[PDB]
């Protein structure tokens, strides 16, 4: 079911593309339109080959040249598009990690929404790129049950999806009820073990049974029982278990709701998911907010940045 | 013939074990008894899996938590037990290497008693763990013929055991006689080449022939001809060629002989050899010192430390 | 057709060799003659095995000992001979790279004359040895079109030799004519793309056609149109396309022409090419300068340095 919005261009000629891009920047000024039309129409792997052909022909670094010619949010988007897909989540995490100035929204968004297979790949790329252990750095800049839940998720050890055992569903739903609503205070450890390690298909059934038993959705309990960064993370984990595309659609919605735009979040989501499930994200977005992702981006963004974003997204008639 | 005292626990459940350990430390105080009974009854590989399950369930680092809860020599022993077997000798060497403050006893003990196959593995683990070349660091903190002999041994290039050539045995025994007892001064280079590079089975025959020719055991010549760190190393090499378990039994004996205990040596030997030849060490110990290793540990050690050591050793009725 | 002047010694005994070398340095003074006669008569791989046997027997580092005993240009040559072949070009490049004090002659000589297969191997060895990216370091210490051409060559992406297309030969020869002689100023980008990326066999035909069209050899155009480091690099690239051995023969010729000797260049060329094409270099040298490489070295060099160089070169009767 999972589909992105960007695929390999048929009849790709990396050398031709590199020439077009050189022409766009060569000499006075910059043809931003030529740049954005080309790069939004090539897959990430294809952008890498363009970069290598550009360096072969001209002995210039393509990204460095674009960083020189381009400006503002447009530049930020183009540089994000050029990052190899295998490194992008790691790069975003690395840039989130910076002392008490750490960007917890980013840690939560990525770590909650990436699959165990994705996280294994992220941990490897991060260590190779930056010479540090991701878990160590996360532990360094976080504290409390928030850190613990992140470490649990970073183990990428979630139970595999297997046949559902109804008695285990009952036991876990009851455990959660006893650990939160029936407890003075909260047994956070219990929530973390169950939400962090049980399989996705098992937890979906647990969530339904928990509603049946308690009269609350698990998200309602979480808001009633916790707060702060732990609350945001537990909500992101639950929402991701229910539907990753739905959680990411919501993330996009809130980046553009209110005054201005959370541009960093907008760029990160669109670029990171453009070859995975951005199509599914569009669908969830239109189902849940009765408005196209396209029309919300169109209304929230300006100039070449807007143009490039809309080309990546598609879905005018969503 | 080689047997350790610790083996894989049958019916191992890493998750269950992790829960037991969490219960032991959770909240006020610490159940040291639960900790030592469990960990001494699991193999090193099994301890690693427990650590991974603990982190998966609770998002806590098991060793860090134990370092927080435990104290003293007991803590030192538990942390030593948790070090992956493939890294432990490298860790001990790294910790021995520290300027003119270097711990030569440790360099000698490990490098003399480990097989060429073990040393190849140690050199690799050390470089991977610490980003340094073991040989370079040894050379950095040692001097003289002591350093040279260590470098020779670090090459892990000892002749393989093959059919014994009686004439070569005669030649080497005579060479040794001429290089030491018949020489004004000592040709250390000759001792180092022969002791450092000839095969174990060849040198065992050389030692017997040397006694026949000279009327001295090679160990007696070494004490007569050399002194200081070179003497200790040459003795350790000879004793290891004769019997590694016997050399390690002697090492343990002297750690506990006299006032107090060399606890660092006691922990290192017991832990490092617990899955290789600690059973053989016990046997040599009882043969050579007419007393059980168990009874000597029992008499020399206190509290939870004593309990854990005795469980690892076994051999009450040795 | 490609032949070196040094090959594997038949009946090689690394242990025997190590003993000879130890004897040469042991005690007061040094037997330089024994050292140079042996090492010039062993291949690079064989020198590595000698070094390992020396360390195994004596626990001494062979190169460190030679650095201690030897002096001057002789020492520099012996140390160069001991560097593993797979690391030598990388070592020379690393030593060329040092701020505005950078040795451009070395960057040009190596990068222009090494094949794409050789450069791939060099880039890998450099990163492994020094923890840095070669391209990054080159970019750091160079500027302008000189840097660009070096980066192009460092991509090691030259078109493969395939069937020649006469129309493409015409197009490229005309392109070059239009980019230089017919242009006010020079389109350096065009020269760099064509000279840097087209196949060797294609460019050889382009050079002939360019002469036919313009009445100039490409080297004459280069001198007419460019200057400085870019000129030297473009000439080295063209000369290498025509004949690597011929370019290296010329490089040697100029190292010894005039007062004194460029010893660093002499050592680098002889050692780096001794197992590849130094025989071909000798032949080109004798064809083009009507004098033996041997006789020029003999006349330009002194002492043990001279002796060792002449043994490596051969070709008294060239
Ligand atoms: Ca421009
Ligand atoms: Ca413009
Ligand atoms: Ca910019
Ligand atoms: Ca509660
Ligand atoms: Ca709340
Ligand atoms: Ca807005
Ligand atoms: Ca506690
Ligand atoms: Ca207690
Ligand atoms: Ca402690
Ligand atoms: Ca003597
Ligand atoms: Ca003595
Ligand atoms: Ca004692
Ligand atoms: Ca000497
Ligand atoms: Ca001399
Ligand atoms: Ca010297
Ligand atoms: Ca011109
Ligand atoms: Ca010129
Ligand atoms: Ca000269
Ligand atoms: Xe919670
Ligand atoms: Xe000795
Ligand atoms: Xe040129």
């Amino acid at each position: 079911a999972l589909r992105g919005t960007v695929t390999d261009f048929s009849g790709f000629d990396g050398r031709a593309d590199a020439e077009v891009l050189r022409k766009a920047m060569k000499g006075l000024g910059t043809d931003e339109d030529s740049i954005l039309n080309l790069l939004t129409a090539r897959s990430n792997a294809q952008r890498q080959q363009i970069a290598e052909e550009f360096k072969t022909l001209f002995g210039r670094d393509l990204v460095n040249d674009m960083k020189s010619e381009l400006t503002g949010k447009f530049e930020k988007l183009i540089v994000a598009l050029m990052k190899p897909s295998r490194l992008y989540d790691a790069y975003e995490l690395k840039h989130a990690l910076k002392g008490a100035g750490t960007d917890e929204k980013v840690l939560t968004e990525i770590i909650a929404s990436r699959t165990p297979e994705e996280l294994r790949a992220i941990k490897q790329a991060y260590e190779e790129e930056y010479g540090s252990n991701l878990e160590d750095d996360v532990v360094g800049d976080t504290s409390g049950y928030y850190q613990r839940m992140l470490v649990v998720l970073l183990q990428a050890n979630r139970d595999p999806d297997t046949a559902i055992d109804d008695a285990q569903v009952e036991l876990d739903a009851q455990a959660l009820f006893q650990a939160g609503e029936l407890k003075w205070g909260t047994d956070e450890e219990k929530f973390i073990t169950i939400l962090g390690t049980r399989s996705v298909s098992h937890l979906r059934r647990v969530f339904d049974k928990y509603m049946t038993i308690s009269g609350f959705q698990i998200e309602e309990t979480i808001d009633r029982e916790t707060s702060g960064n732990l609350e945001n993370l537990l909500l992101a984990v639950v929402k991701s278990i229910r539907s990753i595309p739905a959680y990411l659609a919501e993330t996009l919605y809130y980046a553009m709701k209110g005054a201005g735009t959370d541009d960093h979040t907008l760029i990160r989501v669109i670029v990171s998911r453009s070859e995975i499930d951005l199509f599914n994200i569009r669908k969830e977005f239109r189902k849940n907010f009765a408005t196209s992702l396209y029309s919300m981006i169109k209304g929230d963004t300006s100039g070449d940045y807007k143009k490039a974003l809309l080309l990546l997204c598609g879905g005018e008639d969503d």
